Formats: structure tokens, C-alpha cells, sequence
């Protein structure tokens, strides 16, 4: 809109891309990330509003929206909740966890019962010195754990191939997320403090959060895909009439040459 502001990249558009290529653990061609990072292809003016402030939704309307969402079905409230906590728009929280879960069909969201968690000051390692566990700890009952972006589920080796699933279970247990509402409220702090409300880095959009503005926090960012912000702000346009209020504002990614 051209009621936006604009923040510099202060590179040229083609230097961009050759640092997000050289940067991402994948590799992607420049064409990909080209389209992506590129903000006069932008169709959807969603990746560019700015998330740091919660705007004022209907909550009934929002449950009755999400149909058929696995665990997240009819979970407004919830929602809702956690974006007024942490001053996050309830929107982007929506969308960031459809996105993340596979709107809530993913394991760690639809919740693991666990019946122990790891002790990560305790590793054990294989005949090649290779980390392939932990000492794990007794609980006195079956706990489901429910978590919705991984949080702590540090990636998988090909001699650990569930270290992942041991150590989001045990993050999730840990943070006590034992419901749906307290994961989502685990959620949303993590972008929260991590991205949108932090004051060092002031990731305060989607497009900033998986493109950072400042060339030297690159290695900070969400995602790597670089279709990453284009997805969550198409299913941002499905939930866009369920706000009360008319407060948008946005800001505009701008380049060198």
C-alpha cells in the first residue's frame, strides 16, 4: 500500500540473492529466490504488515474458520489468548501455525505421549563418538506433549534419526506445554521475543523474518524455503475479514539497485 514505510536492505537486489544462496543450508537457484525476495513481484501485501502489535479480531468467527484443522481445530480462543499476551497480530499467529503443523495433522502438534523425557547434560555416544542418545528420566504417568514449530527439536543424524522428536518432546514437556493452549502460547512467544518484539533484531514482518534486512544477522531468520513468507501470507488472506478494525500498517523491503 502506499501507506507503507520502507526499510533498506542497503545491497543491490542481485547481491541479496547471492547471499541467501550462499547462506541457506539447501540449495536453491537464484531464479527461485529471485521471484521470492524480489518485492515488485510480491501479489500478496500480507508479508509486509507489520505483526508487532495484536489488532482486534472475531474470536467466534475465527473458531468457526478454522473447519478442519487437526489440533487446532476450533481453537479461536486459544489463538486469540496467546497473540493479546505477547501484542502479536492473531492473524500471523493463525497462519504461522496452519503453515508450520500442516494445518494441525503434523506429529509433534497433534501430541506424542510420552512416558519419559531426555537429560541432555548426559549424551551417549556410538563406537564413532557420534551422539546416538541421552540418560532418560521416569515419569510417574503417560504425559501428552504437544509442539507446534519444534521448539528445542535440534536436527536429526543419520546415527540419531529421532533426535528431533526426543528433544521437542522434552522442550514441550519442560515449557509444561500440556495442552493445545499452552503450546500456542509457547508459539507465540518464541516469534515474539526471538523475531517480532526483538529490539535487536526487529523482525516485524514475514517478509523480515525469513529475509533480514540486516545483512549481518542473515544466519537469523525463520525459514529456509524462500517461498517461506509467500505461503503464510496466502493463508493469511483466507482469515483477513475476521478483523474488527481498520489499523493495517506495512512495510516495504527497498534495495540498492
Amino acid at each position: 500500500i502506499g501507506n507503507a514505510s520502507k526499510t533498506n536492505y542497503g545491497v543491490s537486489l542481485n547481491e541479496y540473492i547471492k547471499l541467501q544462496q550462499r547462506n541457506n543450508p539447501s540449495n536453491y537457484s537464484y531464479s527461485e529466490f529471485e521471484k521470492y525476495i524480489n518485492p515488485a513481484k510480491a501479489t500478496n501485501k500480507l508479508q509486509f504488515l507489520r505483526i508487532d502489535k495484536f489488532r482486534s479480531v472475531n474470536v467466534s468467527g475465527l473458531s468457526s474458520r478454522l473447519s478442519n484443522k487437526g489440533v487446532l481445530t476450533g481453537q479461536g480462543q486459544a489463538f486469540v489468548n496467546a497473540a493479546k499476551a505477547f501484542n502479536i497480530d492473531p492473524i500471523y499467529l493463525v497462519a504461522q501455525c496452519l503453515h508450520e503443523t500442516g494445518n494441525g495433522t503434523s506429529k509433534l502438534a497433534k501430541g506424542v505421549t510420552i512416558t519419559e523425557i531426555a537429560d541432555e547434560s548426559k549424551p551417549i555416544y556410538n563406537g564413532n563418538g557420534q551422539l546416538v542418545g541421552y540418560h532418560m528420566i521416569k515419569l510417574s504417568k503417560p504425559v501428552t506433549v504437544y509442539n507446534l514449530f519444534g521448539i528445542g527439536a535440534k536436527d536429526n543424524s543419520s546415527v540419531f534419526p529421532n533426535r528431533a522428536l526426543i528433544l521437542g518432546t522434552t522442550y514441550a514437556y519442560n515449557r509444561g506445554w500440556t495442552s493445545i493452549e499452552n503450546a500456542i502460547k509457547g508459539a507465540a512467544e518464541f516469534v515474539s521475543l526471538n523475531y517480532v518484539h526483538s529490539s535487536r533484531y526487529s523482525q516485524n514482518t514475514l517478509y523480515k523474518m525469513r529475509y533480514n534486512q540486516n545483512v549481518s544477522n542473515i544466519w537469523h531468520q525463520y525459514a529456509t524455503t524462500p517461498w517461506y513468507a509467500s505461503s503464510i501470507a496466502d493463508i493469511m488472506r483466507s482469515y483477513q475479514d475476521l478483523y474488527l478494525e481498520n489499523n493495517f500498517t506495512f512495510d516495504v523491503p527497498v534495495f540498492a539497485g
